[PDB]
């Protein structure tokens, strides 16, 4: 049951842990493979905020937006966490 923001973005509080994906495909890879098979448009729109220099990414798949509600220490972490939100909400099986 994701949180829904005012503009309709679907969010979950997710931190990306790179240690869980050492030498294996990352969440962005799984999500990209799925959107490629479905021919779905996918884009990441990432921002860094001035107050603490953390990052947040809004991933759009077709006309649906997903993002992590946890601001991340890096651009990569914000994008990977947003991909994990999309994977978990859509229900895409990952290892
Ligand atoms: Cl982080």
């Amino acid at each position: 049951d994701p949180e829904v923001t005012e503009d309709g973005t679907l969010e979950l509080f997710i931190r990306y842990e790179s240690k869980d994906y050492i030498n294996v495909p990352t969440p962005k890879v799984y999500l990209n493979d799925w959107t490629t098979r479905e021919r779905l448009p996918i884009k990441y729109n990432t921002v860094q905020r001035s107050k603490d220099q953390l990052f947040k990414s809004t991933l759009t798949i077709k006309d649906t937006c997903y993002s992590s509600s946890l601001w991340a220490k890096s651009k990569r972490n914000a994008e990977q966490s947003a991909a994990m939100v999309a994977l978990e909400i859509i229900g895409i099986k990952t290892p």
